């Protein structure tokens, strides 16, 4: 599958640059009505002719992409009822569609996100599992396994323009989730695809020397092996074409290709975009994702290694189980050395430019707790950092910096709420965990009471309003919000007396 900027070459660039559609993703999802080679030749003939109209040419040659709860419907009921609305089934696609086929139905986030997304799906699957839709969980794992075998990795989503990258790696955790229902059979079944995904993340370690980086692998000067986010292309994102061109244009002191690589790699991080990656929080054109070793990614790699060990052991391959534990142990040592800021007292990303742990506290700092990599003293310090700096009245803040980007204050994102809660639980920090859950759930409920929907991210400074920021508007649905809300709704009420709306009083 060739991404649309390649498939449709100059025409793609021209349509995007013309801003015919208010979202650059719209034309990225256009389906050619005939062979792109024919369309391009026709366009070449017409484009310089007197009276040529690009919009009419597009309308001819492409097909462009195409609810309110009943009175008193509870939050839980609304969520359960929305799953089919968010479910898509594309076993086959029309020719030249940027949508990539998947063997089973899948849940998409909502709104402009009309394809499956990698890390969203984990948190969506937690909700599907909580509500007994294990068939759909199994379908999703199967879909991702298929993507691993077909492409060698899980793309950011099932679009041609996402093949160049992945997203935060949750597939091993998806397999572990499935094994909560199916037992170790699930780990053993999908061991081949977990190993294949690990091969993707680690591709480049062979022949890598200390102080070098290759693709998603970094080897520090002392030999420590860690991963980073990394897209295989260094061109504007087809789905955000004009944005990326404008971002690069705005900073002539950097090569455009480096800015494009870093924009794409921030998309791969899931955190498109954030002060977390930026020298200057007020200028996206200073982002330097590929020079930053992320604490979340490396926590997820540790978990992947641990799960690979567990699956290998279950399968009866002891040499591979031992090897993976050895790898995990090395990873954990790397996290504790290079991804802990001892001056500030929190986990943090590592800076390959300055060769120093970064100073900024972000919600990614809870990931070492979430995966049980953290020392207990450091987990307790993280509980304190969370209470002091990140816990707000409406949930866990993503960062403390209001940059105008969406992965930043004052926005709270469902997945980060859950990672934090679960990480804190893993170290017995139940009070802070419950406050995050209650505060965020109150936000979700309040917003639902007012707007009759769940949304992509929330303003945690108060309750009852969705968040904003970045290059597109707040989206509605919303897969991981719905999934995390269900999980948290179960944590907060007895279950001998389960709640269908978030109560005003803690049981
Ligand atoms: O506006 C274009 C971008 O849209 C997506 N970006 C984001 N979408 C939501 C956030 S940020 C991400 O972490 C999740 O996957 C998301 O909830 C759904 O896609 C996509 O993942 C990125 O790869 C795209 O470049």
């Amino acid at each position: 599958p060739q991404p649309p900027d390649i498939l449709l070459g100059p025409l793609f660039n021209d349509v995007q640059n013309a801003k015919l559609f208010p979202d650059q993703k719209t034309f990225a999802d256009a389906v050619p009505n005939s062979d792109p080679l024919m369309i391009l030749a026709d366009y070449r003939m017409q484009q310089n002719q007197s009276g040529f109209d690009l919009r009419h040419f597009v309308n001819v040659n492409f097909t462009l992409p195409k609810y309110v709860p009943p009175e008193g419907q509870s939050l839980r009921e609304h969520i359960d009822g929305l799953w089919p609305v968010l479910t898509r089934s594309t076993e086959n696609t029309e020719k030249w569609d940027s949508l990539l086929p998947l063997p089973e139905p899948y849940v998409v986030p909502g709104g402009r996100f009309r394809e499956v997304y990698y890390w969203d799906s984990y948190f969506t699957m937690l909700g599907l599992a909580e509500s007994g839709h294990w068939d759909k969980v199994a379908d999703m794992v199967a879909n991702f396994a298929h993507e691993i075998d077909t492409y060698g990795h899980i793309p950011n989503g099932n679009r041609s323009y996402y093949l160049s990258r992945s997203q935060p790696p949750f597939f091993a955790l998806m397999v572990e989730l499935l094994a909560q229902h199916e037992g170790d059979a699930a780990l053993k079944q999908y061991l081949p695809q977990m190993q294949k995904e690990y091969a993707y993340w680690m591709d480049g370690v062979e022949n890598l020397q200390a102080g070098q980086q290759e693709k998603r692998v970094v080897k520090l000067q002392d030999g420590t092996l860690l991963n980073r986010y990394w897209d295989d292309r260094d061109t504007p994102r087809p789905e955000s074409w004009v944005e990326d061109i404008a971002t690069a244009k705005s900073n002539p002191n950097r090569p455009a290709t480096e800015i494009y690589r870093d924009l794409r790699s921030a998309a791969a991080s899931g955190w498109d975009f954030s002060s977390r990656w930026m020298d200057n929080p007020q200028q996206l054109n200073t982002l330097r994702t590929t020079s930053i070793v992320p604490v979340d990614l490396n926590s997820l790699m540790f978990k992947m290694e641990k799960i690979l060990a567990r699956a290998s052991k279950a399968a009866g391959d002891n040499a591979m189980a031992n090897q993976y534990e050895t790898l995990a142990n090395a990873r954990q040592k790397g996290i504790e050395k290079y991804l802990w800021n001892d001056q500030q007292g929190w986990y943090a990303d590592y800076d390959l430019k300055s060769h120093k742990v970064r100073n900024q506290l972000t919600a990614a700092a809870l990931f070492p707790l979430y995966v049980n990599a953290a020392a207990k003293d450091r987990a307790n310090k993280m509980a304190t950092a969370t209470k002091t700096h990140l816990l707000q009245p409406g949930g866990l803040n993503t960062t403390s910096v209001k940059s105008g980007q969406q992965w930043d204050a004052p926005n709270g994102w469902a997945p980060l709420q859950w990672v934090a809660t679960e990480g804190l639980q893993n170290y017995g920090q139940k009070e802070v965990a419950m406050d995050i859950s209650w505060h965020f759930l109150t936000n979700v409920q309040h917003t639902y009471d007012r707007e009759k929907k769940l949304v992509e991210k929330y303003d945690v400074s108060t309750t009852g309003t969705g968040g904003g920021g970045g290059e597109y508007p707040l989206q509605d649905g919303f897969g991981w919000t719905n999934g995390v809300t269900l999980k948290m709704l179960d944590l907060i009420c007895p279950k001998e007396q389960p709640c269908d709306n978030v109560p005003a009083t803690r049981p």
